[PDB]
């Protein structure tokens, strides 16, 4: 029922993601000094950090928003690899599966709880 659960339960997923030794590439922005073409293939960049400053900012209406940038993450890996057997990209793929299996429950409680608000 509560509308508001889904930020703390995103800042402990967060929390998780950063423990993870597979979230050390996406932590902070790419480096443009070590990936210098970044920029010329990848439109918007995203990483964990900015993710969890736009939470704690108040900059997130729902947890839908903070979906969408985490996606964001793991598609701009997807797109910059050179190869579906990098090392980061792999990195990247076993860190999706782990962000999905945990923000399912957080998306559907938060759609029911504003599905009850709106009834
Ligand atoms: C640094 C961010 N990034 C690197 C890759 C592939 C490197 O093999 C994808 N994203």
């Amino acid at each position: 029922y509560d509308i508001q659960a889904w930020k703390k339960q995103c800042e402990e997923l967060l929390n998780l993601i950063f423990q993870c030794e597979d979230s050390e590439p996406f932590r902070q922005p790419v480096d443009l000094l070590e990936y210098p073409d970044y920029r010329d293939i990848i439109d918007t960049p995203m990483d964990f950090a900015t993710v969890r400053e736009t939470l704690e900012a108040g900059n997130y209406e729902s947890p839908m928003e903070l979906c969408k940038d985490v996606r964001l993450i793991f598609s701009n890996s997807k797109a910059y690899t050179p190869s579906k057997r990098s090392r980061i990209y792999s990195m990247s793929l076993r860190l999706s599966a782990f962000f999905e299996e945990h923000i399912s429950s957080v998306l559907s409680d938060y759609k029911s709880a504003l599905r009850f608000h709106k009834r």
